[PDB]
């Protein structure tokens, strides 16, 4: 069996969520977090993993709400092993390196503020995510005049250097 | 070998990193880019010295700690040395981005304590052989003493539900 | 590289400070020191010098504490050959000729007791003193009559035979 | 030629100088006044001889050192000689101030021992021949003798740390 199925990941404008496959729920769940303060002071988050032998879903963090809501994407998500985070206060250019650099993280499956969605595909043993929907689908390939305009931006925003 | 002591000029609160690279020109405005990506807000001074026409090269985001940085690089002078003065940002958000950058070979040093920047000179040029991070540890803590800075870290915000 | 900046001269109410430009300070330290005790018995001083190839501020004197406030002095301008005399018991008057023809002084920046500067540039080699701010700056010119008021007091200060 | 010893009369601790110079009435004045500027709370007596009047030129800021100098000068007669008869300053004090005064051609001697001026007079005028300042030297000193007084220029103030 294999019946597949879309997730809308829950989460307020602006945050960001970064969802991923790890090992050794129980340990990682809370030194992933640990790692996560050393990546931007005042980094404010919620994570949660899956264990498959207990079937529960484990989190922590340091903020209340982004816990809760880790905790109901990931139990949703269901899949062993998967981890979510959402996160404020900081981007995913800023901890990713962090995440991927941890001993029990196998991969990463993507990370933004766009809308969001998880496939997750079932079978009788149990639930596996084979795939992110980061926001709507391009169509379209950038001008020049475009290119111009995303490099301004990226200045504006303070990637510049004197 | 003569041997000089370099007392690191900083502001209050600024961490400093000395590292040794390669490539000067590529490398300072390189890995100033880098750090731009480390700490939102962060910033930052970054020189680096580039060996053959001996020039101490520097950018960053601030004119103060450019020229600050700038200024305790060509004091060093050792080739290919590069130094960082940041704030808004700490050594532990910031090394990492530093030691993944692929010219730079290695990192001396970094934080916030009186720093200083042991170098000896040949006839050929300069060489960093060691820092001086702060003051000399005299004695090892007591059991209480642990306890407190656990405590401690977990006030500073090291702490999770 | 050419960075300017001011230094304020730490020294007690009373004290003399005189700045110069002199050469061969392991000597020179040590003899102006000996000279300047020639110019008026009971003078008090201290006399720091600054020594470029081991960047040492050398200092000596006949009193502990002109002879810290020398040294202290001294190593933050920095620049080399430069020395500095903190003195009581005495005044410039009674002391610059004893200095000006010392064999190893180039020239004297400044003396007196007002509050002192000193002005230094740094370049990527080390320090120059450009210059020293003497007090307060004049901002108009005597009258007639305050013409005849320093003469008075000139005399009354004790320049006056019979 | 005629020779005559003129002893100096003078205070015990008082300091004499004799010195040949030029233009009496206002180097009498103006060496005076340059005398106050080598020590604070000098105080003196000083006479130059003026040729053509004969007469004897003084000033000073003590009367007693002033009339002494005064008596000394016109005994010895010598035309455009001066004497300066001081005390709150020692010769070492102030004798580059006199050597640096532009009408000033030289200092025949200084100091607080017993003093005499050897005069020589002409049909003209008299001429300072010399001066015995103290007794003579009739002993080179002794190896031991050289620490003694070497001990004492120290004890004296002469030290530095
Ligand atoms: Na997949
Ligand atoms: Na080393
Ligand atoms: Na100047
Ligand atoms: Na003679």
């Amino acid at each position: 069996m294999v019946r597949i199925e879309v997730i809308d990941i829950e989460k307020p404008e602006g945050v960001e969520v970064i969802i991923g496959q790890g090992n050794f729920s129980i340990f990682t769940v809370d030194d992933l977090a640990r790692a996560l303060l050393t990546a931007v002071p005042g980094i404010k988050f919620g994570i949660a993993m899956n264990e498959a032998k207990p079937q529960l879903t484990r989190y922590t963090g340091n903020d209340p709400e982004l816990e809760a809501l880790a905790a109901k994407n990931a139990v949703k998500i269901g899949a062993g092993h998967v981890f979510v985070i959402l996160m404020k206060n900081a981007y995913p250019i800023n901890v990713l390196n962090t995440i991927k650099n941890h001993p029990a993280v196998a991969m990463i499956y993507g990370a933004s503020e766009n809308p969001f969605q998880v496939i997750v595909a079932e079978t009788e043993l149990g639930r596996a995510v084979i795939g992110v929907v980061d926001g709507k689908a391009a169509n379209k390939i950038e001008t020049d005049e475009q290119k111009k305009e995303r490099r301004e931006l990226v200045e504006k925003i303070g990637y510049k250097i004197d």
